[PDB]
């Protein structure tokens, strides 16, 4: 599975804090990418690997 | 992109805490500058690389 965010709020909160992010919200969901490759995800300055 | 803040409260948050800040408020937004030069940000006491 790849990164799929139903609203931009989830991709923002996931990129903000990796550990305590909400995988599931009320009406919106988000799937963490799990893959044989792992990529550096940068937005602005913030970094999640 | 250069540093752009819609309201002073966002740039105060961003200087206060780098990581956990919001990029997007209700009607206000903030852009982190991405440049090959990284200046040192000395607003007040607080220092941001």
């Amino acid at each position: 599975p790849a990164l799929s965010a139903s609203s931009r709020a989830l991709i923002d909160e996931f990129m903000s804090v990796k550990q305590t992010h909400a995988p599931i919200h009320y009406g919106h969901y988000i799937i963490e990418e799990v893959a044989p490759v792992r990529r550096i995800l940068k937005f602005g300055n913030k970094v999640v690997f």
